[PDB]
């Protein structure tokens, strides 16, 4: 299995804390360099947490478990059409496979799969997710991926961890971004096998994850040459 | 694939209607005569609604899909032992098999099978299900199998269909009604195959609803050898 020793964070003067209806924490950064855009959450998830399944279409994304436990989905098909939906009304419901994550495994999610986590434990777990903005669709506002406007309307700003905020979109608010964001589980899924088709095991892009990391360095060294925010 | 042709509802005087946070409406009923004792929603249940992953220990349930559309879940695994649970930190999670019902499909589940279903439609659909109090535990307080008072706890009464009521429990109530509920989709579910075995598809008990039809329109026909409230 692939690992990845560490994803650090950037370190921000005023970190932007969501807090989910699913009493997730996303603790999230938005950087940017010459050559590169990208977003990252380092997130804690309870028991039950985590995104149901969705399909991005202007980030490629990577998964990364500081100490497994997290259980991930993914498709062998793609999905190239944002258009046409994996719906019993429309194009038809799609195959997942489970992850059974391992401490520090690294798992990499083009654009264009459906994909998804959730913590099947009884302990809250870490897990960090990253998104480097793609090639698609130059008109699209978010050179980050958008993962920051995405989230402030799926819940609260905490303003205090220590006392966090009473709970009222994470589905209906997703396409805006390029995402296709299913509200229940079974919305898009026909099956769920934990069979794991080679090809999804052996998706890998530690090339740009490395850069990202130098960005997130960078930053965190006082580098005026990038910008997290 | 087995039918059924009609499941009345006893018409109470004034009748327990249940919204859920899923949206869904439960109209329910508690009947018993002589020889037994049962319970009977009638429901609407929105895109994305029904009931997650579970297991009965004390009654047996049939569902009845008068439109089909309804997908129902359903293991080949029984789970006799309530102490059990099918999760990650103990038993371990199970397989399920999906079911694409047709209009009066009659699917019956005994106890200790894992079950549920979702609309993953986009039209709101009927579905009627059937509890059967079974021969388990004297000392359990429901003669019917506890519906009405389960169900009271996961949502508020409708006193106006025309203007539902606002929404503020279904997993953490469950196991005083010999009921094993997950919280979340995923939460028993190691996989699910759209590959039906023959065993679940055969699974029938028409002599017992047959009984409880028989008792339903009984009362509705004013007859006080039997009762339901
Ligand atoms: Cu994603
Ligand atoms: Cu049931
Ligand atoms: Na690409
Ligand atoms: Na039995």
């Amino acid at each position: 299995i692939h690992t990845f020793d560490d994803i650090p964070m950037p370190k921000l003067a005023d970190p932007l804390l969501i807090y989910t209806p699913a009493n997730e924490i996303f603790d999230i950064a938005s950087c940017s360099a010459k050559d590169i855009g990208f977003a990252i959450a380092h997130a804690q998830i309870p028991p039950g947490g985590g995104p149901m399944p969705h399909i991005h279409y202007f980030i490629n994304e990577w998964f990364w478990t500081p100490e497994g436990g997290i259980e991930l989905f993914h498709s062998t098909k793609q999905y190239p059409n944002m258009d046409e939906l994996p719906v019993v009304g429309g194009a038809g419901r799609g195959d997942l496979y489970s992850i059974q994550s391992e401490p520090k495994q690294l798992i990499y999610s083009p654009n264009h799969y459906m994909h998804g986590f959730v913590n099947p434990t009884d302990k809250t777990l870490p897990i960090v997710f990253v998104w480097m903005r793609n090639e698609v669709a130059p008109d699209f506002p978010y050179h980050d991926g958008g993962m920051r406007e995405y989230f402030q309307a799926v819940g609260p700003r905490i303003t205090d961890l220590n006392n966090l905020p009473e709970l009222t979109a994470f589905a209906s608010e997703a396409p805006k971004y390029g995402i296709n964001q299913s509200s229940y589980f079974m919305e898009y899924v026909n099956t769920i096998s934990d069979k794991l088709p080679a090809q999804i095991a052996k998706l890998k892009n530690d090339k740009d994850l490395e850069r990202m990391v130098e960005v997130i360095e960078a930053f965190n060294r006082g580098d005026k040459s990038v910008t997290c925010s």
